[PDB]
């Protein structure tokens, strides 16, 4: 019993609506860097008519919460977008909820029922990253922990499944399956390509997903991914983002008429 | 020496990962002569309206080759059928434009060589036990035999038990081998040992970029897996809209 | 610098891929104090007769640590429990001999470091998303933190959907990393999202060669997955017979 | 409705009986080479009390039938063992059946119903290699094509399943599952380790399988596997075979009492 349209600040997520973007660097760095990344993402999405949710993690985990919340607060004041971050404990959900619009359950924690309930109880939008060890239908039971806990605003993010050793595959059937559960479906293009333990296939997977039909994309991006503090091999260079997004929007226009 | 053609011309059809999508379509098995002309006429009608190339396919031999020959006289399209032995390649080659290597036989060198030596276009279905880069050495058996006209068909890869998965990365990787890549929508959804997901996989594949689509279709697929023929015009129209974008990028 | 110990001594138990098998066993969750002493007594009885080391395990904290402490006073064995946060490591360490990292947390560096810094033995369950060689970098987070006493537990790897598979090659590969390898028979048969195959997988693992077996067990597993406790003596006797051969070769 | 004991010449296959060995080089080479391999295999199995079925292929396929049948006939005359070879067409089953005791259906052909029926109709023992794309329970339907065709003497050979790309895994649960179908189960140690498109793990997998319980082993072997005409990376050096087999028999003695 999820909301099929999830509205967060100025952003609408729905399998029927134009694509929305969750984007940002993996890890929050300096305040300088945060404002540069968020400014560039806001400009390119403003021009395209794409809603933006700005993302960054503060726990490292495989800047710290206090500092990060200050930066997130100032970003929101300057740019007006909702923000997202990942949470790892019940105490972290309560601590970030005053500022952060969308709480994210990491893939490794997607089965941790008490964390799903704690996120749910904040009344924030909850994005659940589907674990690479889950099947698409398994998400019914995961998302239910949130919706049956009284929070109807859930997003389900596809991020690939384990395929042998050191390989993920993206089963495009996950998208209609999860959409059938009633929550907006988000496609994580950057983690879906990774070699557990690849950037050349981000566009490939993104094009496939948008044509199938998704509410949104989750794309990690950075100005110099090879030199980034975390997750660097996977992130799209920020200067390549406008071209990617323009392409995705062309397909989305067709996909969302059918 | 000899290398795969990135553009493969078959009769009045052009396959290339840079050209508009062409269609390989038909029933699994040839039934009757009348059934063949019906399916083919319906397929040609829809492909004529959309402006897409059609290769008509069926699996069978004497009677079948006469049916194929007559279909070609009447409709002017090329045809495709599966071959299983060296002897079969030789028998069907005077009539059939595309010889198809089934996925279970994609590593059978002697068959690959026989089909190559006929001079026909050879379509190899990628085994569900192969990785996309494994098609390099498969395609090389045809091209090193002197035949540059090869098509590589994606049809899914084994994913745990009784499950296939469509890794869309297979498409650019195989395209990189230098042959047109064909997406088999109807076998890629199979539950080994699902028709609902055929549109899903097809939309994904076309947005990634393919030379063509391979779809098994029938007027009554429950009494024949297959896309009902009455679902083809809507599906194809959607796939052509995505293709136009995919091929311009 | 610091490297994993190929022999890990825990209280009166020795773990090594060259030593006789030792047993890590107990219920999933600690129930009551009386239930704990019962399970433990039954396990110690059977391990005493067979001459095998026993580490008693349970998941929970204040009451639980008092139970563990009393079990140790009475039975003299080491104990193991799962930890989920840094704070938890610190709280359980004064009592619990082996800190266990659950499979879902095996990549959580901060937790790995916290458990390492306690000076206790750390057992890391291999994530079902990891390859066996991926345990190199996991184990290194504990050893580079100054703790050489690590156990590596095999518990299956994802195999398509809702299925795990036990790749017996994981065992020598992980042994090659230099830590004793533990086989989790009860989680390796899991259907994510099967008790019949626990003996099958255990027999295979022991013939390959493992430092130990991890088995969840209960007196009434339907009202608690788990091996019924009354099935343990027969299973263990079989596994010891294979172990003797495996360890001499 | 398979025979739970399959007797072929001097060899007994049963999940209850001491292990039997199917062994030989992948491809038949010279007559010299055939007699050397078969002699060495007969000597080492004679000493251990292990029944031997000598194997070689004549079709190449990813010496030729006429020559191979002559060699097989002379081997049988000299050594007295049953022999095995793989068949690929209905005509090949009829052509080799006069001489060959055990017809083998290759993994890639295990779903080809007409070939299963043709092998069955020869009245020879049929060994079916389980395809790497099959599940253990799928073998019920495969083996049924033989037994329902009137031939109750079938062997089911485990040879690994596809695990991501260029990797096989050996699911040891396949062994009790297939045994539950009633046919003797054979473990192919050499193909189960291979990298599709490894010898150091032949003993690992073999030890696992024998402890679980199997009727037999299928082991490809050659005097100089690195220089062999086919399948060389996978085959056990013939001089390592006695030590391997001695180890397997030690475990088998325990496994077959339980």
């Amino acid at each position: 019993t999820a909301n099929s349209t999830v509205k967060v600040g100025n952003v609408t997520f729905s399998n029927s609506a134009p694509l929305a973007l969750i984007a940002g660097p993996c890890q929050m760095e300096t305040r300088d860097h945060a404002f540069e990344m968020a400014g560039r993402l806001k400009e390119m999405t403003d021009k395209l008519g794409i809603g933006l949710v700005y993302k960054s993690s503060f726990d490292k985990a495989n800047i710290g919460l206090e500092k990060a919340l200050e930066v997130f607060s100032d970003l929101k004041k300057e740019y007006g977008f909702p923000v997202l971050t990942d949470i790892h404990t019940e105490e972290q959900c309560a601590a970030v909820a005053p500022v952060v619009d969308v709480l994210q359950i990491p893939a490794f924690l997607c089965r941790q029922t008490d964390l799903l309930i704690a996120a749910a109880r904040t009344g924030r939008v909850v994005n659940v990253k589907k674990g690479q060890f889950l099947a698409p239908w398994d998400m019914k039971n995961v998302l239910a922990k949130i919706t049956e806990s009284g929070n109807p605003n859930v997003l389900a993010t596809e991020r690939g499944v384990s395929f042998g050793y050191n390989t993920l595959v993206s089963d495009m059937r996950a998208l209609p399956i999860m959409a059938g559960l009633g929550a907006p479906v988000i496609f994580d293009a950057t983690h879906s390509v990774q070699q557990p333990g690849q950037r050349e296939f981000v566009e490939t997977l993104a094009r496939a997903a948008v044509a199938v039909g998704v509410a949104g994309f989750f794309i990690e991006t950075h100005e110099d991914p090879d030199n980034a503090p975390s997750d660097g091999p996977n992130m799209v260079p920020i200067d390549k983002m406008p071209a990617l997004l323009e392409k995705l929007m062309a397909f989305d226009r067709i996909a969302k008429a059918l």
